[PDB]
């Protein structure tokens, strides 16, 4: 019978024609503050860091400015109250962190390009799939054949069943076809995978994730099944389709890390066998006698959805390579995932495997609103829509007006912490997630109750049985239902999770655990 | 100017002195530029909101999911968001409250980008709705599911991006592909029946659109829409309410009056829609929908036009009669049908919060009605809501910014804001023409009646950079590179007062490009 506290009352905020006087205004803002303050100090169920504080002190002075980073980060524009100099410094930091080639240089196809997002990673995943759709479908690139094969400009998208819902939305928005939709449409009877529940060759809706003790993915780690991916990708690559793969680096519910290096090692030979490392691409034509114009491109695009994990994984991997220097050996290996991942081929030399990465600033770093980064390389940049106006190609971003306050937030954050400090943040979170799992299993033994605790090795989240609605509301626990046998509603379990972000300390977890021990749903 | 060296972020971090010196540099730059900005449609003054709202910066606010549903992320401002949406719903004569059971009630949400997101969402929502994809509440023509998009040549570049992103085909692309020799318009320069790339805007003294007002040519739109409607296509029309360069207002009521008879003739008001087919032997489940969608891009103008129209309706009561008439554009626009019923003509509206109101970052509103909401992709999912929003995580600070703003000003104060801007825009245009006579030079001043922007000849790069003047080149004869002209404009936003304009004009009068004459 615990109290989450009162929610905000709509009548306090109704905006009348005549305006509100200063007393009613302050009362309403105080109510918002008291609400937000209580909720932020108890939030443990979402992958969003809640303590910034130094940031507010450093950056409140900028609130009077209508800052607008309209246009490309690397180009001057007319709207002078912008922070593009700060944006570039942040992008440069992450470029180095993710082993991209810097500085950005439009003359160097291998150098990075990216920009800070005005939404969260939803914007970065949309941009990634937009950029990949056009690149793989043969639209024109920024400056510096597909003969016969009718599938050459029909890209197929692959991602695991732990992929965030934003991807399904982005696929629908951009008209990108998933392997499931193309399989059902064109190849209805040819699914190369056997369903482990039914035994039938039915196209799964997403690439299977790895099984747990059950034999099915519901209690698995949440990592993509690399074997199954390879079977699916080979099938579609053999038919002549170009290939888009999204890999999750810190999945939404289980905090899993898809094994990016293993995926790439497994797929590269498939891409080489089916002519997808280098292929000539017809992009339109100009009318005379012979029609098409042609350039050379890769026929695959691997994107890393690092909304969460691109913020901490580089730091964990720093510790893994020098465990003595940082005083910490991480328990789990996190796979190589970034722009430095290169593999040798049979006959194209070393291939740099990853094409893009997104990250959310409001997840690991923390911010007062959604923000983040999309990064790729110059060689992937698409030519924007033409016009009789001139002056570079400033609009090569998803947003038009762009948030120039977000650069400040993340610049301020990154300036305050060294690499060593960032390693300690991921260390403390990893150790606290392990602690939480230990305490939950001890609770089961102390009380004689089932909590179903689960933690993927290397994840900063632990899942367990959903407690009462009031406890869930007090601590902002994110919920997920799973069916333990797909398509059977009698096997439903309700889970919550806790994300151990850097603002979650031992005291917080202990306070949650103590209420959990007396919760009426948990006690049963 | 800001030196990159001062902002580089080393592996080791920056100490407190270095951090502060960098933030001081940013503040000194921004402050100087914000105080002189007059060339973009962005209100620069909101120091009241800084004092009110700085306190919330410690919170990672997230309005994940639908604004009208609870969710698990408790640090959210959805109650505030709804209050802001309700204000604009009333202002735009939408039906409130939002109610999923009332198809005519509004639905909208606050954007995490600017109007780019709202225009993208509108075109996504219209593409799915017009192409027959499944709705939330629904309890032989081969072109029936091929919508065609129409908008003027003054349409913001965000639309061209949105069209590309969503795979929506414009009338130009469909014309070229399917109907290459059948363009119903003649080009005024060539005399050939060439498909124009966008719907013509109205001509100026030149006989061409470059010196026109920037409003869509209603005749031409009607001709083009008729053509594609006759062939069975459903129709999307974007109308600009405060165009980007000229600040023009497309005559939404005139458009609607002109198009409705076309929609009724070709069965687009009530069209049978094949949205799928059942598990039993292939027969369709069918819904009745309209086959047209009119969206108002009010990025700028949806924030002031309701207040100008208030004064127009009661000019004695507000002590002001606006010199130009702004068209009825909103969800209250209803026309009589052939059968003496009524039809509500507008489907959606976008507005930017960082334009007329002002904000520290991009934000805004998308609003439509319950009857147009699309069914999301099917999956047993985690919490936000059965949502239908573009953004995933959503900015929950922007509701506070706009709520704070709206609570400070009555309708009468809002009317005064748009009055002062209209009168100052007229003043600027007078001063520029006086300056041409005083100095004996051509400034090409132009102002669309009713617009809060004035265009003129581009001055020196130094002056442009000091006052953040937005620039645009025009070809005075399309395709001929030798007829290029360089314009700037000034946007008279509420933060632009007479003193600011007089300081600008005094510098313009001594500017070497302006004095350097033809
Ligand atoms: C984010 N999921 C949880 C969002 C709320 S807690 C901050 C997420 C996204 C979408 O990112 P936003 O647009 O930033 O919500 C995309 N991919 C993954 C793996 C995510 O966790
Ligand atoms: C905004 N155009 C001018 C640049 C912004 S100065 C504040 C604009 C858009 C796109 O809106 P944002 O995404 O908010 O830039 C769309 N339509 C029109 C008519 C606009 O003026």
């Amino acid at each position: 019978a615990v109290d989450p506290g009162p929610e905000l009352d709509g009548g306090d905020f109704a905006l009348p024609e005549g305006g509100l006087d200063d007393d009613r205004r302050l009362r309403a803002l105080d109510a918002v503050d008291e609400y937000l303050t209580r909720k932020r100090k108890h939030l443990v169920g979402y992958q969003a860091t809640q303590d910034m504080q130094g940031t507010a002190l450093d950056l409140a002075r900028f609130m009077p400015n209508n800052i607008n980073n309209l246009g490309d980060p690397f180009q001057s524009g007319g709207y002078k109250p912008n922070t593009k100099v700060v944006e570039r410094a942040v992008l440069d930091y992450y470029a180095k962190l993710w082993h991209a080639e810097r500085p950005h240089d439009p003359a160097d196809p291998e150098s990075y390009w990216g920009y800070m997002l005005s939404m969260g990673s939803t914007e970065g995943n949309m941009y990634a799939l937009w950029n990949a759709r056009d690149y793989l479908s043969g639209k024109a690139l920024i400056q510096p054949p597909d003969r016969r094969n009718p599938n050459a400009h029909h890209p197929v998208a692959f991602y695991s069943e732990d992929t965030h819902y934003s991807f399904a939305k982005a696929v629908a928005v951009l008209g990108v076809e998933t392997f499931h939709a193309v399989g059902l449409e064109k190849y209805a009877d040819e699914c190369p995978l056997v369903d482990p529940v039914t035994g039938l060759r039915t196209w799964p809706t997403e690439v299977p994730s790895r099984p747990g003790p059950s034999g099915l993915s519901w209690d698995g780690p949440g990592e993509i099944d690399v074997d199954a991916l390879a079977v699916l990708v080979e099938f579609f690559a053999a038919k002549g389709h170009p290939v888009f793969v999204n890999l999750n680096l810190g999945s939404t519910f289980k905090g899993a890390h898809d094994d990016v290096r293993a995926v790439c090692e497994r797929l590269l030979p498939i891409f080489e066998r089916h002519g997808l490392v280098q292929r000539e691409v017809v992009y339109g034509s100009c009318p005379q006698t012979g029609r098409p114009l042609v350039d050379v491109r890769r026929g695959f695009w691997i994107h890393v959805d690092g909304a969460l994990g691109a913020g901490y994984a580089p730091f964990l991997r720093l510790a893994a390579e020098d465990p003595e220097g940082y005083g910490w050996t991480p328990e789990a290996e996190l796979p190589e995932f970034d722009f430095g991942l290169r593999l040798p081929t049979a006959g194209h030399g070393e291939v740099d495997m990853v094409s893009s990465i997104a990250m959310s600033g409001h997840k690991w770093a923390g911010a007062p609103w959604p923000c983040g980064i999309y990064m790729t390389k110059v060689k992937y940049q698409i030519s924007p829509p033409s016009q009789p106006d001139y002056i570079g190609a400033p609009d090569t971003t998803f947003a038009g007006s762009r948030n120039g306050f977000s650069p400040l937030i993340l610049w301020d954050h990154l300036s305050r912490y060294s690499y060593r400090d960032q390693v300690e943040r991921i260390r403390e979170a990893q150790e606290l997630a392990a602690y939480l799992e230990r305490r939950l299993t001890a609770m089961e033994r102390e009380l004689g109750v089932e909590l179903w605790p689960a933690r993927t090795p290397g994840a900063v989240t632990v899942r367990f049985r959903k407690p009462s609605a009031e406890l869930v509301a007090k601590w902002s626990l994110s919920s997920q239902d799973v069916l333990m046998v797909p398509g059977d509603e009698t096997t439903r379990r309700s889970y919550v999770h806790v994300f151990v972000m850097p603002s979650v300390d031992r005291a917080k977890l202990d306070a949650l655990l103590a209420e959990l021990a007396e919760d009426p749903v948990i006690l049963g």
